[PDB]
């Protein structure tokens, strides 16, 4: 029966030890990195289509999620979301502070000009693929989402005060974000194929053990808690709906990658309201700092053997939402400001591959319990609307 | 009373004075021209919310207001309106030939080919946000504004065409430009702050003045002289509507930047019909020359120091729409027609500055006013739809 | 009574009589390529018009193609038209093994990998002008066709399904195809000043004997004795329809340029049902191989002077859909595999501007007749909607 019900998860568990298992049985590597590429094929196809999702439901998620929601209203429980957004980094920047007091193994000031110039988009057809980034044209290949997201809030809600005008493009956005969630359909069924190719090809190329240390407790520990101390519902059992895009978001290792399958993990595992999760999970996949903060707080500490590092490595992955190789670059930046070489940088590469992969599992985790506390502390803003 | 009713306007000419005061404060700049970046950053936020704009603006304006027109009246109004465009512009170059004969202070072929492969654009999402030019890629950043009203005027007609299946569509792109122009309220009001740092940033760096005399004596006398002939109403008392949108021209200094702007200029401070104003504002933000052609065909004489100069200079603003710095790369064109050297150029950049600004501002009064001529010379067209 | 009745059609003939002439009258060339350009700008027109209405035909044609017609019988009518497109081009290439045994005048694996990441693409936007294709940034201009033809049979068949909900974008999608078809009315008239202009500019600048012989056998007796075996109905008064298509396919020399035309050819001249023309022209446009296989297996035989060449010469023009100078490039990476010299290419650059003309003309023939049989072969399948 087990195998009946779930069929799909138990799939995705076979394909991370298939995956492991493969990948050391090909270890010894006679091939160029060339031939490489061309094994983790399967994997990089499933990206391509995550990807190809990611656009047309940010922006149909958030223009109808603001507009279902009453613009008084939907004004007040996001900043009751805001408030998580918060009040979990605060406590995951702290833990990083004392993970490494006990077990110790462009411009700084341009990252903060950058930031705001991608939250305003100067063409949103160019937002849509391309992010501002001052170099020494700005404007370089990887979705803007920190300005089609803003985009979209202020858009959404314009909707809600026009009412009758507003009807026609709010139900098409709809019916859009119900399409673009009917391919997904198809895509959760090539994971399994893609997850076990995708991590074969990337196995085969004390800090360590401090990163999985804090983030393990973090999300097992800190998360869990605060989601028990307002919502009073058991966490596993929230986690165990949401566990077909946890196994996922190892492979992925991107939150906006992931919010397809995470956004079905939650209306149809969970079973969680649509006009909440359509206003948490799009915000969550680049505010929250929940797991890469407490990563690049770790890194900085590491390789220097305290307010103005916190601040700076905040706003550093915030700057860099969906880019390829974000971390990377962020943490180059942010060594400017503290004054240390950027030679260290030649080694974390080489155990980022498999450490991405778990700050992205905390990342996603933090938007799905967002959404269940956010849910509860919004149950009558939602009982009002019905 | 004054200070509540009209609020918002004397904020902007406090921003104007403040902007000039502040600049001139901190005029002795120590600091490196990277540093007046960071300082004009308040003003460069406001010009990304008002670019961000431009595009679902101009496209959904159009759309809607050709087909909310008959295809045949419409065709026929549009004749009207480009009665204006043609007759304001010559008596502007007839007006800056005799400014510089009692008061004396790629190439040229390819331009007139780029303008014509400019109208009928090869690829829509190309349009959105690269113009083509010849260079020896011909696309280049900056939005192809020519291509995209062509388009939106041709697909827009085939709208009114259609009836019944084509209603759908259009009462999108209404509900669209009801959206984008309720977005315009909040930029309205980062206006006051942005142009207060935009311009004290770009004040801190005979032929000038023979500019403003031509400029100002054609922007109050020649243009309102010709409103008072047709509409036979006081010109001034529709200039103080446009009051708000003629400040930020200062400003932005791009006809197309404070289109957003101008629009509710008209549609709420004047109270115009916004079938004739989403008509004649988008074309008139490229189309007329009335300020621009002034401004060039003195810049060719001044450095000589007849009509084959006219049609290039007219031909040169029209290919470059709303790209950066457009007069710059338009005058160098037109000099190589009249075979005159681009050494002076090094000394026209440092006084454009504050020129370009007066040089926008006849040109949204153009438009503004030629609204208002189309609308007294349209009446029977308007009541026909009723 | 003929030259009122086929008066757009008699123009076009006599634009290819007067181009050839006319292209002949100015034959010795004392002038520079780059006035050559300037010479054959009015059919450049022409081209841009034309691919402007590509993209919003291809999009919106199989979104509502695939959503009229039942998911189970779409998928069923779709394997029916597979049918179509895997026979013929099989005897094209079996063809071309006898046309060259008679009368005898980036990595190769890279291109298989490229088709396969071009189905699925990363970003809509980015898809809709920039293809991939790997290089030693992988996108680069020119459309992603394969990508958008992909993304839109998946999305459209989602609406299928989706029923009420789905109702609303269908109908703006039907509208919109309509938009575009409406544009294309005028387009028609422009295409006789263009073509005479276009190709008078591309005639100033055995193997292609061997060609036509094939080429015109396939066209004149290997399809149209396919459409008669199935249809019972003479093909030349079906060939007669698409005539006003079949002469712009010598002019455009692509089959993605003609298809605005070929559309009204088809839905208007000879009179085929909407449902299935907007399901077999886009992949038509694409996959079909009968020309361009026939024109690239014969290229190979006649420069050297089995399986595995014609293989790689199939996957090479699906991969490069409508990206400019397509079967330039694809001869070169054909040829690493068979390990010829890349010497022989520089011969046949010189003569492909004639011969590429009638590669098109039989691959829109193809689509045309294709779509004859389709419709012959479920016409109970269209009742059952009706
Ligand atoms: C800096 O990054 C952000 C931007 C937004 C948010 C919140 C959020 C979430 N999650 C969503 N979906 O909507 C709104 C939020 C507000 O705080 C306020 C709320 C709002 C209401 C009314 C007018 C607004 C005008 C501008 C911005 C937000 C506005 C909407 C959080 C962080
Ligand atoms: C060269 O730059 C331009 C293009 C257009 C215009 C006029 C205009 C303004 N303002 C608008 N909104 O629409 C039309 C205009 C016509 O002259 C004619 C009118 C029209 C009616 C019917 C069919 C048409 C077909 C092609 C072009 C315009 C057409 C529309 C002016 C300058
Ligand atoms: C490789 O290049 C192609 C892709 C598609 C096609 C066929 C086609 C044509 N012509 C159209 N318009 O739709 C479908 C086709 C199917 O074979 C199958 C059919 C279909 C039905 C149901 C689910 C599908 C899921 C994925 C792909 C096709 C699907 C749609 C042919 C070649
Ligand atoms: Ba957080
Ligand atoms: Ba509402
Ligand atoms: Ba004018
Ligand atoms: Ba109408
Ligand atoms: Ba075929
Ligand atoms: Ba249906
Ligand atoms: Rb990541
Ligand atoms: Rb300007
Ligand atoms: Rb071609």
């Amino acid at each position: 029966s087990f195998l009946r019900r779930n069929a799909l998860l138990l799939l995705t568990v076979l394909a991370v030890i298939l995956g492991v298992v493969l990948g050391f049985l090909l270890r010894p590597y006679p091939l160029s990195p060339r031939e490489v590429k061309y094994f983790a094929f399967p994997g990089e196809l499933l990206m391509r289509m995550l990807k190809m999702l990611i656009l047309p439901l940010i922006v149909s998620s958030l223009i109808t999620g603001l507009a279902s929601l009453d613009a008084k209203a939907s004004g007040r429980l996001g900043m009751r979301a805001v408030v998580y957004y918060m009040s979990t980094t605060i406590i995951a920047v702290v833990l990083g502070i004392i993970l490494v007091l006990i077990i110790h193994p462009k411009e700084v000031l341009d990252c903060f000009l950058d930031l705001a110039r991608n939250i305003f988009p100067s063409n949103l057809v160019s937002a849509a693929f391309r992010s501002y980034s001052t170099t020494y044209g700005q404007e370089v290949e990887g979705m803007n989402i920190l300005g089609l997201v803003v985009f979209s809030i202020v858009f959404g809600i314009a909707l809600g005060k026009m009412g009758e005008q507003g009807q026609l493009l709010v139900d098409f956005f709809n019916s859009l974000n119900e399409a673009t969630m009917k391919l997904v359909a198809i895509i959760m069924w090539y994971a399994p194929l893609g997850i076990l190719f995708l991590i074969a090809g990337k196995i085969v190329e004390m800090y360590m053990v401090t990163v999985i240390v804090g983030l393990v407790i973090h999300g097992l520990i800190v998360l869990p808690l605060i989601y028990f101390l307002i919502t009073r519902k058991n966490p596993f059992v929230f986690i165990a709906g949401i566990l077909q895009a946890l196994i996922t978001a190892l492979g992925t290792s991107s939150s906006s990658a992931t919010l397809p399958i995470t956004f079905k993990c939650l209306e149809e595992n969970n079973g969680v309201d649509k006009r909440i999760t359509r206003f948490v999970l799009p915000v969550g996949a680049t505010i929250n700092m929940d797991g890469t903060a407490l990563y690049e707080a770790v890194a900085a500490i590491f390789i220097a053997q305290i307010i103005t590092i916190s601040i700076t490595a905040t706003a550093a992955s915030i700057g860099a939402a969906g880019i390829p190789q974000a971390g990377l670059v962020t943490m180059v930046i942010v060594l400017t400001a503290v004054g240390l070489p950027t030679d260290d940088i030649t080694l974390i590469i080489a155990v980022d591959w498999l450490l991405d992969r778990f700050r992205t599992m905390v990342n996603v985790l933090g938007d799905a319990l967002g959404a269940g506390i956010v849910e509860h502390l919004s149950r009558k803003e939602l009982e009002k609307q019905d």
